[PDB]
């Protein structure tokens, strides 16, 4: 997830972390809700999500350290905040900010056409303004990653998290292949590819670039505007590969304005060099997100 893409690492004493309960589980680890003391100056006691490494072998312990360095380097307003590690005695822990709404896919699906409202979100389906705000924030994170020349390779709503006030940030706990196995095509004994999010040059030639990530962001934008539906849900994995390699584009979601569909299409140009940059995609979305209701009401 971090290594092969593209100490400074903060450490937290084990006694400052108090585990409350499990949030999620995977092949390589578990995530807990925890209380963290003395972490931030204003907050004496705050909630965090703690990722526990399952096996602390030499390879895993080295992978953990490389991951920690990279997460320390990747810090920005629309990227999930990494606070540091606890490496004094096993299990090795990585401490992150807690994102109350969970992953963006789950959030979209629970605020769909069928949709209750609450503290951060009105009742019913998410409105155009809110869908645009979600898209814009994900785009802002990709702009920052593109700027560092980091190639994500698994950009999808399942790999974004949603926090209080609907702050949307790019990030995941490395368990998406376990939780969302249907979103991956298993090729090897172990290898699982997110083919539905992948451009033709990633599928055909195995090239992953900043341009392949913008393609994937195009598909993220489609997910947002279909309230988390799977791209190509009607097709098998082999059928999806054929569609993508033959140049079939995803249809415009019912909730998607033509102007927004045009932004998706700009991400899905066959030739990578002809795709619009994520900076330009972010600018168009931010503009739409921030547009007055009078403008947005006729879009
Ligand atoms: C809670 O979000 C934190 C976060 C923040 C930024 C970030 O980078 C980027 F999105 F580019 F900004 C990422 C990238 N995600 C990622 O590296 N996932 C990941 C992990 C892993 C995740 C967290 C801790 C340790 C390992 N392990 C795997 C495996 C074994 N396989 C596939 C992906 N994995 C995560």
């Amino acid at each position: 997830g971090l290594q092969g893409h593209i100490a400074c690492v903060h450490h937290i004493k084990r006694r400052d972390i108090v585990l409350k309960w499990e949030l999620g589980e995977g092949a390589f680890g578990k995530v807990f809700l925890a209380e963290c003391h003395n972490l931030l100056p204003e907050q004496d006691k705050m909630l965090v999500a703690v990722k526990a490494l399952k096996e602390a072998s030499e390879s895993a312990r080295q992978d953990f350290q490389r991951e920690a360095e990279l997460l320390t380097m990747l810090q920005h307003q629309h990227i999930v905040r990494f606070f540091g590690v606890c490496t004094e005695g096993r299990p090795l822990l990585m401490v992150f900010e807690y994102m109350r709404h969970g992953d963006l896919n789950r959030f979209l699906r629970s605020h769909g056409p069928d949709a209750a409202g609450g503290e951060d979100v009105a009742p019913g389906p998410l409105g155009l303004g809110q869908l645009l705000a979600v898209a814009s924030q994900v785009a802002a994170g990709m702009v920052y990653l593109a700027g560092l020349h980091f190639v994500h390779r698994d950009l999808a709503t399942r790999n974004c998290l949603v926090g209080q006030g609907l702050v949307v940030k790019i990030g995941d706990f490395g368990m998406s292949r376990d939780i969302y196995s249907t979103d991956y095509y298993r090729v090897g004994g172990r290898t699982m590819l997110p083919i539905r999010w992948m451009p033709p040059e990633s599928i055909l030639y195995r090239k992953f670039t900043t341009e392949s990530d913008v393609w994937s962001f195009g598909v993220v934008l489609w997910e947002i505007f279909t309230y988390g539906k799977q791209p190509w849900y009607q097709l098998s994995n082999t059928e999806a590969i054929d569609c993508i390699t033959q140049g079939r584009e995803l249809e415009r979601p019912r909730a998607c304005p033509p102007e927004v569909y045009a932004i998706m299409r700009g991400c899905w140009q066959r030739e990578p060099q002809q795709r619009h940059s994520i900076k330009d995609v972010h600018a168009r979305l931010q503009a739409l997100a921030q547009a007055p209701p009078v403008y947005l009401d006729v879009l």
